[PDB]
């Protein structure tokens, strides 16, 4: 079958030059919505979701957790750590770790959730854990970012994420308590104003998660409230042929008004 949001979803990745994954879920009729839906992608930071929610779910049990404070040392520093370059030679919180990757994309804050969890095939056990067969998380910061073309390593697909991100905003993959501090922690994202969010109705409530990489890969993963009517989740990837290609979240914005425009 072929849907007319297809068609445009299509067109809309002619115009780009580049290979567009998108996979909608309205939870009203949970129907879906899918676009190279079961092709993989790289998923650069939208992979910070999964190592936060990891390190949610490790606090259900310890629930002091969040509250550790954890050492930031000069060599722990990446290429991009925005919150983290200000604590070094002091300490941060896993709370305020998780913040830092999940809001301001900081690449030291997800070593350390990374860390926290035994490496990345504790996030990777997180994912099958709650149900996803198809994630896998490879390398740490910030190498898993490569998005080579044809790399398994670091990648999902539209459908996978999309699912998982509904069991861990809106399902109970999580505690109630942890689930909240989620949904609060992708409410007050501060990247992702230019990605899906411009694509959408302002009067709809957002949490997201973008993600940039090397082939211009950019990509966002989102929780909707679409006020009065029950929740959405959209993942939207995107990745190029050059390696140098430049950021394209115009198209995730645009990826969203065609999704929206055809509920
Ligand atoms: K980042």
């Amino acid at each position: 079958q072929t849907s007319a949001v297809q068609q445009k979803l299509a067109a809309l990745e002619k115009s780009s030059g580049g290979r567009l994954g998108v996979a909608l879920i309205d939870t009203a009729d949970n129907t879906q919505v899918l676009y190279r839906g079961d092709e993989r992608f790289p998923m650069c930071s939208t992979s910070k979701v999964m190592a936060a929610a990891a390190v949610l779910k490790q606090s259900e049990t310890q629930k002091q957790l969040l509250n550790q404070p954890v050492e930031i040392k000069p060599a722990d520093l990446v290429n991009y750590n925005p919150i983290a370059e200000k604590h070094v030679n002091g300490t941060m919180t896993l709370a305020e770790l998780s913040a830092a990757a999940l809001q301001y994309a900081d690449n030291t804050a997800m070593n350390k959730l990374i860390a926290q969890l035994g490496g990345p095939g504790g996030v990777t056990a997180f994912a099958r854990a709650i149900g996803d067969e198809t994630f896998r998380l490879d390398r740490t910061e910030p190498t898993l970012n490569t998005a080579i073309p044809g790399d398994p390593r670091d990648t999902t697909t539209p459908r996978a994420m999309a699912q998982t991100l509904r069991q861990l905003t809106l399902g109970h993959a999580l505690g109630e308590t942890q689930r909240a501090q989620l949904v609060t922690w992708l409410k007050g994202n501060t990247t992702g104003a230019a990605s899906i969010r411009a694509g959408l109705p302002t009067s709809w409530t957002v949490g997201d998660k973008t993600g940039s990489g090397d082939y211009g890969t950019t990509n966002d993963i989102a929780v909707i409230w679409p006020q009065g009517r029950a929740p959405l989740v959209l993942v939207t990837y995107f990745t190029q042929p050059q390696q140098n290609a430049e950021s394209r979240r115009d198209v995730l914005a645009s990826a969203a008004r065609i999704i929206a425009e055809g509920l």
